[PDB]
Parts: structure tokens; C-alpha cells; sequence
């Protein structure tokens, strides 16, 4: 029953990592994640960003990939749940053999739920 | 391509128009019930949609015994957004219940002015 | 990860860079149109999502077609999708 519905949701999900998961690890200063902001607008455009997050274009991810740790785990986010650019830096990040998870909420529920963030 | 269309009919297959929700709540058919599943604090503004039941998402999984076998449920946040009602849509499917996410969420419906829960007197 | 490449790989696929739509409206190419389908981009055809299972014979089977969800949503457009596919239409939403 709802067999296909099941597996890609279950899929689907697969690909977040829960926010306050994140939240939980800068405050312990735990060193557990990552956190990328992929958004390829401008600073001026963007204005704000995740707290201690760091400005990795979803367009120059490729390129500067090299800068990136194996061994770390990246998080990455986008305007909104709706834009196309966190999952398409997730998948540049699992094809190149990285771990990765996109950020469940994305900014807009990061600034919702009134969390850090910086300019 | 077979796989694109495969995939829209599937992730398609989750939702469910709000044309139909509002149909069904004022034809007096009590085909859905909707539910509100965003976190408690949100819920204390008392802004759900009309009819909806208050159950946080993190609550889902624990109080869906209070659920009616026989009725379709439609769940929803704040915005469509977030994970949170693909997360409670799992938990109703996997429970063996007829489930859908509200398409707008609940930023959409308020956008296009339908009703909600407690209105001007 | 093969399952989550596979379906990023494919949900990515409907979506089509936004750079690519613009530069084709200025390129004086024309072979992209675009399809407001709200039920605003200046130059895009006003189609409702729900009245393109009607209007879509309307459609120049030449051009590619370019759905734009304003609510920035992810519904809207597959509903949009959905229909021009299955009706053998090249099209993609606006990312
Ligand atoms: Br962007």
C-alpha cells in the first residue's frame, strides 16, 4: 500500500539533516559539521547568512572543490526548501565521494525558527 | 523521458489541491481532515486552518491512535518549505493511513485568503 | 548514496538555469518560452497550470517551454511539467 510513495519519501528525506542536529553542534562547538551556503547571488543580495556558515556557490563548487576535507561533513542550504541549488551542490558533493545532507528548512526556516546568523 | 515523469506522478501522487481540501469543508462531504502538524509554540497563535487539528509534528507518531481509520488525512506547516509534513506524511503512509501534504502549506492557503479557524466576528 | 544520486539526478533534470532562459531572450534566438502558470517575468505567456491541459494545443511544438512558479513553490510547476511532458513538449521549470 503506497509502496512508491513510501520509498521516495523515504529517499527523499534521506537527503536532509535536521536543523536543530546543527544548531546543537556550534553550540557545543562540537566540530561535527560544515555548514556551506551554495546560493550563487550576490553578498549584496544575499545580505545575511548561517552563522560561522561558509559563501560556497553552487556554480564554483566544482571548481574549488579541492578546498574541501574528505573527511569532514558538509551541510549545505539555499534560500528555501523550493530552490533547486541545495540539492544540486548535494549532488556534486555524493558524486564526488563526499558525505553530505542538505539543510532541512533551508535559510528561510533557519531565519523562522529565529536562529544565528551573521552578515 | 519515462524516468521524469515516473518521478513527477509519484511526487505529485503526495499532494493534494486546496481547491479539493476547501471543496470537501464546505460541501459538507468529511472526506479530510486536516492536520496542523508545526511545532506547538507556532500553534499558540491560534491561526490554523479551519477545522484543523493541532498535532506537532514531533507528537505524530505518538497520538495517531486518535485517528480515524476511515478518513483522509491532510497535513501541513507553516511553509511547504520545510520536511516536516513529508516527515508526518511517512509516519500516516507507513501506518497504513491515507495521507496527503497540503500543496501551499500554510503560508499558501492564508495567501490566497481561505479559511481559517477563528475569524473576524 | 546511489538511490539519493539517482533521485537528485533526475528531480534536478525538470529544472532548467535561469542564466541559460535570459540569455536565450536576449540572444534574439527565441527558442525558449516562457509560461507563468499561476492559477511577473515580463515577456512570459500567462497559462494557468490548470487550463494547460486545454490551451497546451496552443503551443509551438519548436520552442521549449519554461514553467515559473512565482510562488517559488514545488508543485505548481510539476503540475505545469507533467502535462507538456506527457503531451511530448520539451519543458523544464525555472530555477
Ligand atoms: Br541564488
Amino acid at each position: 500500500m503506497n509502496d512508491k510513495k513510501i520509498e521516495l519519501l523515504t529517499t527523499y528525506l534521506s537527503l536532509y539533516i535536521d536543523h536543530h542536529t546543527v544548531l546543537a553542534d556550534m553550540q557545543n562547538a562540537t566540530g561535527k559539521y560544515v555548514v556551506l551556503d551554495v546560493r550563487n547571488a550576490p553578498a549584496q543580495v544575499k545580505k545575511d547568512q548561517i552563522k560561522g556558515a561558509i559563501a560556497m556557490p553552487a556554480k564554483d563548487l566544482a571548481t574549488r572543490i579541492g578546498e574541501l576535507d574528505p573527511a569532514k561533513t558538509y551541510v549545505v542550504y539555499d534560500w528555501t526548501g523550493g530552490t533547486t541549488l541545495g540539492k544540486t551542490a548535494l549532488l556534486v558533493l555524493l558524486s564526488a565521494g563526499f558525505e553530505a545532507y542538505e539543510l532541512a528548512g533551508a535559510l528561510e526556516g533557519w531565519k523562522g525558527m529565529q536562529l544565528p546568523l551573521e552578515h
